[PDB]
């Protein structure tokens, strides 16, 4: 599993600030975009990104406010990564694209997707958000510390005082042990503790228990969208995963017309990181059959 992020950086301006993106694969086709959530970037991206070069554009950004992209002083909102994300699309002049999507970039990738349904030419997701209910839904050994997260005095001593997201959290979304190289990588954008807002509004923008209602009518929405799609799905799950426990995955792979759900072994949120070139070589092949009509 490569530590490496060998790509080039790309920026362009998008609402008066700047995003980086990685760029790379041929420059004709459909593209595949690849958003990130909390608290990745488009290194999350790194060992799948090789597999679908050779025959796809790879467009992966880091969201405002996250890995290389501009820090502007905002309250980093979903609503605001929808405002910044749905510009950088339009600024790059993407017609038809393919999502890649996890954790708050599926989000996103739904929402614009839902909005924008003529232009997705295929979703792969995983670990993504949907409604969790009741916090009984949650997973047990991470309700704690949701729960703190999910507070304006403690919850932000931890991730902005004390960085927890990013040196807690992140790993134990992983199976395998994360090495201090990987780690660097992830901590190099939050290095200054002014910059971890974004890391600490994600989580309080959960949809859990019906809070927050603007986000849960939103997610809601996408998702009724997703059951009435016909457009290609696939669907990456992990054991015992974290947004998307086994028994989930299963329900969705029947409900969700046209989806096709592969199991990637061992996996808790950063699925990328317990097994890329499964995910990886998947897409790729799945890519091709999009092909076949
Ligand atoms: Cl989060």
């Amino acid at each position: 599993i490569g530590t490496g992020f060998p790509f080039d950086p790309h920026y362009v301006e998008v609402l008066g600030e700047r995003m980086h993106y990685v760029d790379v694969g041929p420059r004709d086709g459909t593209p595949v975009l690849f958003l990130h959530g909390n608290p990745t970037s488009s290194y999350v991206w790194r060992n799948i990104i090789p597999h679908v070069a050779p025959t796809h554009r790879c467009i992966a950004p880091d969201l405002i406010g996250m890995g290389k992209s501009d820090k502007p002083d905002l309250g980093y909102f979903f609503d605001d990564h929808v405002r910044f994300m749905d510009a950088f699309i339009e600024a790059l002049g993407l017609e038809e694209v393919v999502l890649v999507i996890h954790d708050w970039g599926s989000a996103l990738g739904f929402h614009w997707a839902k909005r924008n349904p003529e232009r997705v030419k295929g979703i792969a997701f995983m670990e993504f958000i949907r409604p969790i209910p009741t916090w009984d839904e949650w997973p047990e050994f991470a309700r704690e510390t949701f729960q703190a997260f999910r507070t304006t005095d403690v919850g932000r001593k931890l991730i902005i005082d004390q960085n927890v997201f990013i040196e807690g959290t992140l790993p134990m979304g992983v199976v395998r042990p994360l090495t201090e190289v990987e780690m660097d990588h992830y901590r190099e954008p939050f290095l200054n503790p002014v910059d971890r807002e974004p890391l600490w509004r994600f989580p309080n923008e959960l949809p859990i228990a019906g809070e927050p209602a603007n986000i849960v009518a939103l997610v809601e929405e996408y998702m009724d969208w997703l059951h009435q799609s016909p457009v290609p799905k696939l669907l990456f799950w992990g054991t015992p995963g974290v947004l998307i426990p086994p028994a989930e995955a299963a329900r969705l792979a029947k409900s969700l017309p046209n989806c096709k759900a592969v199991d990637i072994g061992p996996g808790l949120n950063l699925l990328q990181e317990d097994n890329p070139d499964l995910i990886g070589s998947e897409i790729a092949r799945w890519l091709s059959t999009l092909e076949i009509s």
